[PDB]
Parts: structure tokens; C-alpha cells; sequence
């Protein structure tokens, strides 16, 4: 009951700042509106029609006059998020959702905090980034599968939504909401999260390792990994913005050495955007290509530059002061000027 | 013994060295002396970095590396540990080709006056050269896994089959 508590707090405080659309006084005019004997008649009509009375239905007998004017707050939605996860056991719509969530709202999902509860027994990185095998998966392989999994979600609710009536909510609740992801990216989760958590049935491991070991090699950006760009900047960007907020050295490290690694195979792929070359696409790829964020030639300075960032802050971490400082120096720009400063 | 009556632990071409470096760092060097002293030590500076015809007896290079590595391994600074496992990962690579030469049966040349003394009780036997070739594997996993390389560390611990190994790879 606790669990579901949970789950009914996160969704409800979710929708109503989905429902606001960033209006401040949003709750307190509804309050005012709506609960009232008149606004549960309205509510009542509205589901029923006339097929029940108000002393018939449980929601005319309710009390609904004593609501607070109380606004979802972050650090506490981000708590009962926390809590929900146990009773979805890790569900990909759910998780995409949430992700979906918090990317509306201009924030970071905490994926981190998730991942290790879902996940307790995995490692947070792999020295064998090279490795297809499926036991060589780390959190942040997951992490970075749900980061592109919420990216290209929000992309696909973007090109539907062109058309859309403004009241229209951004996202949809739970059980109504179309499918956020690709049976491809449900195949592999399933297989991922069944392999892990030893929930697999007797005879199916094999096929369940044969796809975990295809589409790990894309994850980590191996040979042909058939990637668009913005996908690995993506990553990048979010690696670094975790990684950054993190108080560990250890942790700090890791999420800086994987975002190097993505930058490091991005770099290519914007030599060929610089002398406009196609990118290869898959016939059938873990994640869509969405034209509409195609890098174009004027943002690939600021991207290396970025990249040049990322290298820098990597030997800081490392505890190589002079070097990141000289690196730091080359590239020219206020985001290096402040890493100089501190 | 105690060091009054203590012999000489030391050559007098260590001493030469030592010396040298010592008046050239603190600039207590005599006037006009420079030039000689910086001979002195730029001909034994190509032995301490095992440059090409080092003459340095395969014992030494894995006293050096396993030195380095406890050292770099105890240091809590990630660009101390960076420094010390780079070092300690060339001086393996310098070690493969000598302990080649040993499985081979084959001599290692000994200089007429060694910066360091041969000690042929401490010659590598071939039944000890799988598991110093096992060591190097490891100190390469280590400084790829000091790099953030982690997961070509992972594969090269893996790849070594050794209860160092297995200990990595839990951590």
C-alpha cells in the first residue's frame, strides 16, 4: 500500500505540472472553480452523465472542500518517483515516462538513482568498453539507453504534436499514453532486465544474450554502431552534467571518462558533417534518426570546443592540473575561463 | 652495521652520479665544473631510463617496476598514480624483450663497468618468466584502468587468469 502510495504521488504530482503549463495561480483557480458542491455536480456529469445521483456515487458523498493550495514539489516528486519504481519493477513505458517527466521540466532525470535500484549487482562502469559479452554491462550502459530512449520519445511527441490543440497535455497519463519506445528497445530492456535480475525462462538465455550482444555494440559506440550525432552529444552532455554534480572522485571519474569516450566518436562524424558527407543510417536502428537535429557545419565549432571542455576536465579529474589548465587555455571561451578560475 | 663503521653500501661511479646531480639541482656545483658534471650524468641517465644498450641486469627492471607499482598503487592522487603506473609500465616494456631473450636461453650482455652490479644469483629462471609476463598484463590492465579506460582493463584482467586479476576485476 505503501508502494502505490508512492506511484499515485508521483503521477498525480507529475500530471498537475504537466496540466499548469507553468501557471502560478493554476491550482488555486481550480480550488476556486471547482471544489464546491457545484464543481463535484460538473465532475459527476462529466463521468456518469445521469446515470448516477449524488447520493448514489461515492463522489458526490465525498468531501472534496478541504483541498490545499500545495504546488508538487521537485525534491519530494523526485522521492515518490523513487518510490513508484517498486511496484513497476522496471518497466521501460514507466521509466521512459518519468524520464519524459523531468526532461519537460528542463532537469536532469535522476537515471543514476534509479538504475541502482533496479539494478543493485551491477557495476557502474567496465574497463572492457571494447567487450560485446552481456555480462560486461554496466549502469551507465543502461543510463545512457534510457537517456536516448527519452530523447527520442520527446522527439516523436514533438513531430505528432505540430498539429495539436495548445491545451493539449505535453505528455499523456500512463494509461493512455502510446507506446514511448521501439519494440526493438523493448527486446532489449526485457532481455537485459531478464537476464540480470535471473528471471529468464529455461532455454531462452541463449537468444536473450544473441540480442543484448547486437545492440550493446551500438550503445558503446563500437564499428559501424550506426549512431546519429545528436544522440552521442546527447550523452555527452548529460555524462557530464551528472558526472560534474557528483561529490565522488570515483563517480566523478567514470562518468568522465564515458563522456570522453562518446566525444571521441563524435569527432569523426563531424569531420564528415565539415565536408557535408551523409552519416550512415541503419535500415532498422535502436534509435530513430530525426532530421530535424541533424548537426549543422556552424554548430560544429562550438561542439569541438565542447569536446576540447570534456578532454580538459578529464585531466583535472585525473589530478593532471597542468595539463587540463594548458587545454583549457587552447580553447578560448567563457565555460573555460570559469574551469581556470576554480 | 651502524653508518660510522659501516662499509662503503655504494660505487664510487653511483657516488660520481649521485654527486653530480646533487651540486647541479642545488647549484652548489664548483665554478667551470658544469659541463663535466652534466657528461657524468648524461651518460648513466640512458641506463636509469633503460634507453637503447641500457646494459641493466632484467632483476633490477623488476625490482623497479614492482617498486613503482606498490607505490603508485598506494598514492591516493590520481595523477600520482597516472605518473608511477606509466613508469612502472615502461620499464615491463622494456623487461618483455630481456625475459624473450631468457626463454630463448639466450645471454643478456653485461657492461665492463655497470652503473648497477650483476648479481647472477638473482638471474630470472625460464620457470619464473610466465609469471612475470603475467605481472606486466596486470600493470597494463592497471594504467588502463587509471586512464578511464575501463573497459580494456576489464578485458586485459580477464585475458591474465590470476587470482590479481580476479581481484581487479571485483573492485
Amino acid at each position: 500500500l505503501e508502494e502505490l502510495a508512492f506511484d499515485r504521488q508521483s503521477k498525480s504530482g507529475h500530471l498537475l505540472l504537466t496540466l499548469s503549463h507553468g501557471k502560478q495561480n493554476f491550482i488555486s483557480e481550480i480550488i476556486e472553480t471547482f471544489a464546491n458542491q457545484c464543481g463535484q455536480s460538473i465532475l459527476l456529469k462529466f463521468l456518469f452523465e445521469d446515470n448516477l445521483s449524488m447520493q448514489d456515487s461515492f463522489m458526490g458523498s465525498d468531501d472534496i472542500s478541504y483541498v490545499e493550495n500545495r504546488v508538487p514539489d521537485l525534491s519530494e516528486l523526485s522521492q515518490h518517483d523513487n518510490g513508484s519504481l517498486r511496484i513497476h519493477n522496471g518497466d521501460l513505458q514507466h521509466l521512459t515516462w518519468l524520464g519524459l517527466q523531468w526532461h519537460f521540466l528542463s532537469t536532469l532525470p535522476p537515471l543514476r538513482k534509479w538504475l541502482k535500484q533496479i539494478f543493485p549487482r551491477v557495476p557502474q562502469e567496465t574497463s572492457r568498453l571494447e567487450s560485446n559479452i552481456p555480462e560486461s554491462i554496466c549502469l551507465l550502459d543502461l543510463e545512457v539507453f534510457l537517456l536516448a530512449v527519452v530523447q527520442t520519445s520527446y522527439l516523436q511527441l514533438q513531430d505528432n504534436n505540430t498539429t495539436a490543440d495548445p491545451n493539449r497535455p505535453r505528455c499523456l497519463p500512463l494509461p493512455i499514453c502510446k507506446q514511448l519506445f521501439t519494440d526493438r528497445q523493448r527486446s532489449w530492456w526485457d532481455a537485459v532486465y531478464s537476464l540480470i535480475t535471473k528471471k529468464a525462462l529455461p532455454g531462452t538465455s541463449a537468444k536473450l544474450r544473441s540480442v543484448i550482444q547486437h545492440d550493446l555494440t551500438t550503445l558503446r559506440a563500437q564499428e559501424k554502431h550506426g549512431l546519429q550525432p545528436a544522440v552521442l552529444v546527447n550523452w555527452a552532455r548529460g555524462l557530464h552534467k551528472t558526472g560534474y554534480s557528483l561529490n565522488s572522485f570515483y563517480d566523478q571519474k567514470e562518468y568522465m571518462g564515458r563522456c570522453v569516450h562518446y566525444w571521441k566518436k563524435l569527432l569523426p562524424l563531424l569531420d564528415l558533417v565539415k565536408q557535408k558527407k551523409s552519416i550512415p543510417e541503419p535500415v532498422d536502428p535502436l534509435f530513430k534518426h530525426f532530421h530535424n537535429k541533424d548537426i549543422k557545419v556552424s554548430e560544429v565549432k562550438d561542439l569541438e570546443d565542447e569536446a576540447c571542455i570534456a578532454f580538459a576536465t578529464l585531466d583535472l579529474v585525473d589530478g593532471k592540473t597542468e595539463d587540463a589548465i594548458i587545454a583549457f587555455e587552447s580553447v578560448k571561451n567563457v565555460v573555460a575561463y570559469w574551469n581556470l578560475a576554480l
